[PDB]
């Protein structure tokens, strides 16, 4: 079926929590085997969230090369993602060396540091010009260039430097700080123009390696958000931009990491995003 039309259907007969179960009972299993090992209990925020094998970023250390991490590679739309975890204490230079690593261009956080009175993920950034962050374990530098505060999300300039070869390289923040504790925003509009700007800097381009996307544990919001750029991509590049189909590229998307979008409400509110978008391009 069509998209707009198959929403008000599920509206109408309430079955969204039908339909994401299905979803669930569909989705791949892949082993994670590396993910269980004992010695990465401490590099994992949720024992039942974790990078499957095949798809894994690999640190480029020989003593443990892991992170919870995943390439999500989107073969007809020609994107590719990272979805990961929020850093942990003992891996904010995990973090950064695999930003260095696979070269990429942009980061997008979806989650405040905390949230629910609790804390969702290190402080892992610099929050002033003068008092930059060294990472002793990676041997890398993080400087605070600038930093633009708008009502819905804020955007940062951040330096990346390589202290083992002062290779030096620009990284930009995209933070959306305004996704609500309880449950998922009301209209799609403040998600949609943070994504366009996103695109907008070229972070999502393939002259970049893949943009870094994070939450809390890196399935629900930053699922709601590659699933948005992948679907509104691949209406732009079709014939036929009613084939688009919302459930099967998510089905494809879970081949890479498990767990993407968590509830129905994240479930129709992807939905919402797509329907809305596609008329903006336009
Ligand atoms: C524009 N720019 C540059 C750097 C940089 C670091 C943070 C923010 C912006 C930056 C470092 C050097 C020179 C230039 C270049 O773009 C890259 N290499």
């Amino acid at each position: 079926m069509e998209m707009e039309k198959e929403f008000e259907q599920i509206d109408k007969s309430g079955s969204w929590a039908a339909i994401y179960q299905d979803i669930r009972h569909e989705a791949s299993d892949f082993p994670s085997r590396v993910a269980k090992l004992p010695k990465n209990k401490n590099r994992n925020r949720y024992r039942d969230v974790s990078p499957f094998d095949h798809s894994r970023i690999k640190l480029h250390q020989e003593d443990n090369d892991y992170i919870n991490a995943s390439l999500i590679k989107m073969e007809e739309a020609q994107r590719s993602y990272i979805l990961t975890q929020g850093p942990l204490p003992n891996t904010v230079g995990h973090f950064w060396e695999m930003v260095w690593e696979q070269k990429s261009r942009g980061v997008v956080m979806l989650n405040r540091v905390m949230e629910k009175g609790s804390l969702k993920c290190a402080q892992y950034w610099p929050q002033k010009e003068e008092k930059e962050m060294i990472f002793e374990d990676t041997n890398l530098k993080l400087t605070l260039i600038s930093e633009d505060i708008k009502s819905y999300y804020t955007v940062r300039q951040l330096e990346l430097e390589n202290l083992t070869t002062q290779e030096t390289r620009e990284i930009l923040h995209f933070h959306y700080t305004t996704w609500p504790d309880f449950g998922v925003p009301e209209s799609p509009a403040s998600f949609l123009n943070f994504l366009f700007k996103v695109r907008e800097s070229g972070s999502l381009s393939p002259e970049h390696g893949p943009v870094v996307v994070h939450c809390s544990a890196g399935i629900g919001r930053s699922g709601t958000f590659c699933l948005a750029d992948t679907c509104l991509l691949l209406m732009d590049k079709r014939k036929d931009p009613s084939s688009v189909d919302i459930k099967k590229v998510l089905l494809e998307m879970r081949k890479f990491r498990m767990g993407l979008i968590q509830t129905a409400d994240q479930l129709r509110f992807s939905y919402l995003a797509v329907i809305e978008g596609a008329k903006f391009i336009m």
